[PDB]
């Protein structure tokens, strides 16, 4: 049990707490390695740590974000959504700047998002804005979050499953995406896709970093 091997193993602990904490974990670890002189032996962790970490980070700020839309409820789901949408763009006021909203949808349909201004988490009531046009702009075109996953709803309420590819473009597209959805409700913002990750790769990942650290 050496001393470097502690250090490493509470340096990508402490890094998991936070989104701050993530971004500052691979400065720590080289801090660590360097100050037992284990580099360049060890560059292959350091960089496992750097993509851990920005996979770390974007864990954090979907789970931290709560996602309270209407699962089931539907019924006329689409104009009550589209008027609360309606709502939120007049009280904009007090949005912070350089806005981005990180989606990633899986193969099997899974959903994660996550809102971040300048880097750092949205939170309170601009988080609800936030929420609210990105539920208006699902409601829009007939979708909804149910179980984690992005499903199509019927008029009735009927609950489909999506085409994966199909909902990956169409948050892209320049008519119906999500940033022009949200521009003409008065908010400027970025939208970047990001590829899925299942909690087993992020166990993968974590697992190959732990035992490199124990080695």
């Amino acid at each position: 049990s050496n001393a470097t091997r502690d250090a490493l193993l509470k340096a990508m602990q402490v890094g998991e707490t936070s989104i701050e904490a993530a971004e500052y974990m691979a400065t720590r670890f080289e801090q660590i390695l360097t100050k037992a002189k284990l580099l360049p032996e060890c560059n292959d962790m350091l960089e496992k740590i750097k993509e851990y970490a920005q996979f770390v980070k974007f864990k954090l700020l979907s789970s931290a974000q709560v996602w309270s839309g209407q699962e089931r409820p539907t019924s006329d789901y689409q104009n009550t959504q589209e008027n609360k949408a309606e709502f939120l763009a007049s009280h904009l006021e007090g949005l912070p700047s350089g806005l981005k909203l990180e989606v990633a949808i899986g193969d099997d349909a899974k959903i994660l998002r996550g809102f971040s201004s300048n880097g750092k988490m949205v939170e309170g009531d601009q988080l609800k804005t936030m929420d609210g046009l990105l539920e208006g702009w699902l409601a829009k075109n007939s979708l909804a979050i149910s179980g984690g996953a992005v499903v199509k709803i019927d008029n009735t309420g009927n609950q489909t499953k999506v085409d994966p590819q199909e909902i990956r473009q169409l948050i892209n597209d320049s008519e119906k995406g999500v940033a022009k959805y949200f521009a003409d409700k008065g908010v400027g913002m970025e939208v970047a896709q990001r590829t899925y990750q299942e909690p087993k790769a992020l166990e993968t990942k974590r697992e190959e970093i732990r035992q490199e650290i124990e080695s």
